[PDB]
């Protein structure tokens, strides 16, 4: 995950951002209005 | 005094974001920091 510095494994991928995300950053992605409608897929 | 209206938690706003022009609760502030689009927003404690 390169959206945080928790050195956490990416367990998801956002299509629009083309970014792997950890579970914490997925939850943040869903809470922020600009990103809440992004297509986030489990990896 | 104010609720955060950027989530449905009916949580107290402790901050405001200049770029969003929105009061934010602690959970929303933390989320703001973890999303690349909002990470550099000017979030000010109230
Ligand atoms: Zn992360
Ligand atoms: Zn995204
Ligand atoms: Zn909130
Ligand atoms: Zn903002």
């Amino acid at each position: 995950c390169t959206s945080c510095e928790d050195n956490a494994p990416a367990t998801s991928y956002c299509v629009e951002c083309s970014e792997p995300l950890c579970e914490t950053c997925v939850e943040a992605h869903q809470r922020v209005k600009y990103t809440k409608d992004h297509t986030v897929r489990s990896t």
